[PDB]
């Protein structure tokens, strides 16, 4: 298998990347950051509500603790819809099961990915606007 599949029914995933168009909606922004797994839960806990493949359980940070996120500004956010942690993806995980894979992660840089959409957002790069 050198390149994608070919010489057959034209059916090869293409999609694009790098460049993005179509501005977001309702003001949506993502904040990929790394936490430190050492306080037994990155000092943060996720709350939300699993569903049944028919609704949507956007786990979110509810109880953040003080004792981390000090190596690069605040790497945490309250009520943020974090989709995946340094090792757990909420979208394919229940609330408890989700916060469980993290706790079971190793002791290092836990990568968080949060997309805050809708009002309640103040970080549109205001440190130097033309």
């Amino acid at each position: 298998m050198p390149d994608l599949n070919s010489s057959t029914d034209s059916a090869a995933s293409a999609s694009a990347a790098s460049d993005v168009s179509v501005e977001s909606t309702a003001e949506a922004t993502v904040c990929t950051v790394t936490l430190e797994k050492m306080s037994a839960g990155l000092g943060f806990s996720l709350e939300g509500g699993k569903g049944s493949l028919h609704g949507d359980k956007p786990l979110t940070i509810n109880r953040i603790f003080k004792g981390a996120a000090s190596e690069q500004s605040e790497t945490v956010q309250p009520g943020d819809e974090i989709l995946q942690l340094g090792g757990t993806a909420m979208q394919g995980l229940t609330r408890f099961e989700a916060w469980n894979i993290i706790k079971a992660l190793p002791d290092g840089p836990v990568t968080i990915v949060i997309r805050r959409k809708s009002l309640q957002s103040k970080e549109t790069t205001a440190a130097g606007d033309s």
